[PDB]
């Protein structure tokens, strides 16, 4: 005999499915005269399950249930704990009609019963989370005046924030742009701006809100072009932690950072602008991409956003999961876990695949070893989904945590992408020819010539050009200096190999580029001809542009004309050119270059 004569309690957890506690609680004024169970609810309100709710003394100390004090307070404003939940903690989520408490061994007293946002785990319809609350903490002195089990009922309102990613300027998170996969046309060294605009609801309750973005390898993340702004303010250094990496970063709000986007009086608008630059690793006509997340919850999360990957050598490519719980100890797989894999580079979906929760791994194979891909998982329901850094080739691992947070926020992003141009050289008869030396000018008689910006290219990469120049040059001079007969497969691949590894050379040397007057300067952009008689340039805008050839092919004339080329999304890689960049390849997808040669007749 400690206890009182009401014996137990139950929590029912309403939520305002409008706005509107208020009128809740003026229809249970109006239809109650004390607490026993109400027989029907309004129209206006709903009961849900999966809200914690913890008992505490008139004093704000977590109580047992002989009403012992654990030594842990909840503060009366913020709800916030000054400690870990108590184990032996009178404390009970609801269920579908609620918490019902034993409140039996509970002395006479005044108590109170907190809702703790931080260790529930409902979740509402499209991945709202619960915002604010009327008549919590719940007030509650026992004996419950005559009743024995009584019955109690704490308002909620539930709320979904919005986010959408896209080029500085154009973000929008209530219309997100339609033709976003649809490539924007950049050149190589051109700086790409991104926006993320992401929309809180009033009255947040967030543990964690974490932005994270990875990048495709032909975009350089510009380290320190990071801004944060919360309704157009900038956060504090210690309002957030960002980390960077190569592939781009990731981005979390502390406390102090959580503080001012939680509990606030009207939606919340979070901005990140950052930077990208386009890299010499570009291939023409195939898409670069970032791709944002956003983790969020009413209690701690740990998903992040994919990682690209490639496949290995064979084109194979193998996703393994493995689960754990929310302090990230192993567990058994929580359900089926399905994919869709996604080709980085442009954003749609390869195929999809299922790991059933026996089986962890799968292994898809005929992928182009070139191409970037992902393994975005679908929402699974109580967990969130954690893609581990990159180690190799071929491997992708996802780890799910069980956190029962809502799905995170995925934007769809936008796509860059360079242009280019393949030629062959040959004689009339269609004869191909090596060591044929170009540069590329911006109008057909003037101008000026295309150039690497000398700002934007080490040493390293300056001489390497000129040592593959140089290389290419014996090359072509021995081969020049063989016979018609003498010229055969083997003595080509020797001419092909150097032009090869100039080639590789200049695309590596090409980080920027600016037009300049003098075709003598050491940045001027030059193609030479393999023994193939192929060249090409990559990197481009699209537009119109002209080949000035500076030194003919041995025995040839020098062109006394620029020969005129238009640059388009198509232009690389379209049949239907005039001649095949590859001999017997059956896609005619290069232009001719046709050298002329002066000869001297007879007569009689
Ligand atoms: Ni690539
Ligand atoms: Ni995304
Ligand atoms: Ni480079």
């Amino acid at each position: 005999g400690a206890g009182t004569t009401t014996t137990s309690v139950t929590v029912h957890k309403l939520l305002a499915t409008d706005g509107d506690m208020d009128k809740i609680a003026n229809e249970l004024e109006t239809g109650n005269y004390a607490g026993n169970k109400v027989g029907v609810l309004p129209a206006n309100a709903k009961e849900i399950a999966g809200v914690m709710f913890v008992w505490t003394n008139t004093n704000n100390e977590i109580i047992d249930e002989n009403g012992q004090t654990l030594g842990v307070n909840i503060d009366p404003q913020t709800f916030k704990l000054s400690g870990a939940m108590p184990a032996t903690a009178m404390k009970k989520l609801t269920e579908a009609e609620g918490a019902k408490f034993n409140t039996a061994n509970l002395p006479a007293a005044k108590y109170k019963i907190y809702e703790i946002h931080s260790l529930s785990t409902y979740v509402g319809e499209d991945g709202a989370t619960l915002t604010g609350s009327k008549a919590v903490p719940i007030e509650i002195e026992l004996p419950l005046n005559d009743v024995v089990d009584a019955h109690v009922y704490p308002k909620n309102t539930e709320a979904k924030p919005k986010i959408d990613k896209d080029f500085k300027g154009k973000a929008n998170p209530d219309t997100p742009r339609v033709d976003k996969d649809t490539p924007v046309n950049h050149q190589v060294g051109d700086v790409v701006e991104y926006e993320i605009v992401t929309k809180i609801p009033a009255l947040a309750n967030y543990a964690t809100a974490n932005w994270s973005d990875r990048m495709t390898e032909g975009l350089a993340f510009n380290k320190g072009t990071v801004k944060v702004t919360v309704d157009d303010v900038a956060l504090e250094a210690g309002d957030y932690a960002l980390t960077e990496v190569a592939t781009g970063f990731d981005l979390k709000l502390t406390d102090a950072g959580l503080a001012k986007v939680n509990d606030q009086n009207a939606e919340k608008t979070v901005k990140i602008t950052y930077s990208a630059t386009l890299n010499d690793k570009a291939i023409v006509e195939v898409p670069e991409s970032n791709d944002v997340t956003f983790n969020y919850g009413n209690n701690p999360d740990h998903g992040n956003t994919p990682k690209p990957n490639k496949p290995n050598e064979n084109g194979d490519l193998t996703l393994t999961k493995t689960w754990v719980d929310a302090t990230g100890a192993p567990i058994p797989a929580g359900a089926e876990a399905t994919f869709d894999l996604v080709n980085a580079q442009t954003g749609k979906v390869v195929q999809t695949v299922t790991l059933t929760t026996d089986k962890n791994t799968v292994t898809v194979n005929g992928l182009d070893k070139n191409t970037e891909y992902k393994f975005v998982e679908r929402s699974i329901k109580g967990y969130s989904a954690d893609y581990q850094e990159i180690t190799t080739a071929g491997e992708i691992a996802v780890k799910n945590w069980k956190d029962e947070n809502p799905k995170p926020l995925d934007p769809t992003e936008p796509k860059v992408v360079t242009y280019g141009k393949k030629f062959v050289k040959v004689n009339d008869k269609d004869n191909r020819l090596a060591g044929a030396e170009f540069v590329i000018a911006n109008a057909d008689n003037a101008g000026q010539y295309l150039a690497r910006k000398a700002d934007k290219v080490s040493q390293e990469e300056k001489q390497l050009v000129v040592t593959t120049k140089d290389a290419l040059d014996r090359a072509v001079a021995a081969y020049n200096a063989l016979t018609a007969q003498q010229q055969t497969q083997q003595e080509k691949e020797k001419v092909d190999k150097a032009q090869a590894a100039y080639n590789a050379a200049v695309i590596a040397a090409n980080n920027a580029f600016e037009w300049v007057a003098d075709k003598d300067n050491e940045n001027v952009v030059k193609l030479v001809s393999d023994a193939q008689g192929r060249f090409e340039i990559t990197g481009l805008l699209a537009g119109t542009y002209y080949l000035e050839e500076t030194k003919q092919p041995a025995g040839y004339a020098l062109l006394t004309s620029r020969q005129k080329f238009e640059v388009t999304a198509t232009s690389y890689s379209a049949t239907g050119q005039g001649i095949e960049y590859t001999a017997g390849s059956g896609k005619d997808d290069a232009t001719k270059v046709v050298n002329k040669k002066i000869t001297i007749p007879q007569t009689g």
